[PDB]
């Protein structure tokens, strides 16, 4: 029930409407065109009939607030929004190859080389965020979100918190992120590790081509991550395998600052591309020398 | 996309398909006529689209297993099921005058005497399934279905788990229990206590008029749960009260069993009727003398 074009009575554009992207929550996802300028972006749409309650409409809120604050390469830009009386529309910049989600159902596990070009853009992207004392909260590989020249924007900041003053332990997360993390869980109090944590199952998933804790079941999955109950295959190197575990490990305190990261050797002492083939989008690339 | 009739090719008769009447889950129901015996029931109706994984399947045969095995006066009663291509369809005894839960919704706090007759048919339900081994596990309003003479009919056993050994801890729960209680929540193993605590919240609710961990946030509410945290009004009984305190303890080894659960004093010195007038639907009852 979402009007053809959507117009913004405060900044005074309008939109025309453009094709079904993806969905999450209680959004559903288009792309958009300027109508005028003609520019095209990826439009959030949320029906107000989904936000009843006070409690939906703060997290929506929220999710706005946080957002919005955030200009950076690794993060889906933030470029406005506007509700009419039936629905909320937010404007993002448009990712226009999809998400990591999609590259991994196609590719399975990746080469190395990409995992690193890949990964080095998530956590440059958390750095972001840590530093402005926001945790993303729910990253996983639908929300790592691929332009065009197939860099890495970060994406739906729908369990995005704000860190309000040192030391401050978020005691709810009130949501099911994909990758949660073990202190979530034993509803034990939790900051930013919890990042550190999901990029710790990301990377798993890239190099493994699964996740570090799937089961049939989500509840016997929680009792593996709070067990901490995973196993990495034995052909994963050495160097790839440890930052893993080190991220992967059930003490937040032991776990990597996303700061530390890109240090790790497993970067540093690796071949990072500078940028990929679009065809690495379905062919694993060689990487070859001329 | 349901058939307008249902056919039962191995028990052989038909059910013509009456007139909605709730859902819960991938469920929907309606009522639900033999078409030549004529006779009237509650038909559950799932679609095996939602079906499509193992996991789900077995969750809805382990309800099937052990609803069918149940048979007690107020346990909503198991009469046959069986399936198209596209459905699981299911034949239950029909409760004429819907769940507790409307009866709620229209009388808020009820009389003293109307919760012990309809809690004492909840507790006779259950002392039932817990010497069957069974645990329901999400015991709620909503599932305490009302036939003609407003006798109470347990209902729904989609989270309902079977004891197989004398000790056993449950360790996982696939769902979300409404009343859910606190051993679910801290991860730690639960039987049979599980169904005590919600009755607790029953009757909390049932004369209190509200639940007794309601928070504008779930994951708050969960976080009263485990920390214990609710109060019984000042106007409420002191012999009520206590039953209440009972039952409403963190500690399952604590709580009542399902069988001393009608020796306590809220019972034995207090006034049940033995019927309650259809009034009492929507009107206090006031139980004069003539
Ligand atoms: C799991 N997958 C995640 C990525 N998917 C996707 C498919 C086609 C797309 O446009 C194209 F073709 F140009 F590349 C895009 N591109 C895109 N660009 C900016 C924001 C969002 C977005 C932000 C949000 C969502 N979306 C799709 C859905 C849920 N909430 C969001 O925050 N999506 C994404 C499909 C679903
Ligand atoms: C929250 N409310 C619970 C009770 N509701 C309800 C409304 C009208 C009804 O028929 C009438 F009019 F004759 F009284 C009934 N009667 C009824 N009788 C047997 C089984 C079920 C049942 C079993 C199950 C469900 N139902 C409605 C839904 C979810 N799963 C079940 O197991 N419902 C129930 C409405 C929703
Ligand atoms: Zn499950
Ligand atoms: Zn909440």
């Amino acid at each position: 029930e979402i009007p053809e074009v959507l117009v913004d009575p405060r900044s005074r554009r309008r939109y025309v409407r453009g094709r079904f992207l993806g969905k999450g929550g209680f959004a559903k996802c288009f792309e958009i065109s300027d109508a005028d300028t003609k520019e095209v972006f990826a439009g959030k749409i949320v029906p107000k009939s989904l936000l009843l309650k006070p409690h939906q409409r703060e997290k929506m809120s929220m999710e706005i607030s946080i957002h919005r604050s955030l200009a950076h390469q690794h993060v889906v830009g933030f470029h406005g929004f506007f509700e009419d009386n039936d629905f909320v529309f937010v404007v993002l910049e448009l990712c226009r190859r999809r998400s990591l989600l999609e590259l991994h159902k196609r590719r399975k596990a990746l080469t190395e080389p990409e995992a690193r070009y890949y990964l080095r853009q998530i956590v440059l992207g958390c750095q972001y965020l840590h530093r402005n004392r926001v945790i993303h909260r729910d990253l996983k590989l639908g929300n790592l979100f691929l332009n065009e020249d197939l860099e890495v924007k970060i994406g739906d900041f729908g369990l995005a918190t704000k860190v309000e003053y040192d030391g401050e332990r978020k005691k709810t997360l009130c949501g099911t992120p994909n990758y949660i993390a073990p202190e979530v869980l034993s509803k034990k109090g939790h900051s930013f590790e919890v990042d550190v944590w999901s990029i710790g199952c990301i990377m798993y998933t890239l190099l493994v081509g699964k996740p570090p804790f799937e089961t049939s079941c989500l509840k016997e999955t929680y009792l593996r991550i709070k067990k901490n109950e995973y196993s990495i295959p034995k052909h994963i190197n050495p160097v790839a395998a440890s930052l893993i575990q080190k991220m992967l490990q059930t003490d937040p305190t032991a776990r990597p600052t996303i700061n530390e990261l890109l240090n790790d050797e497993f970067f540093t002492s690796g071949y990072i591309p500078a940028r990929l083939p679009i065809t690495c989008l379905t062919i694993p690339p060689r990487f070859s020398i001329a």
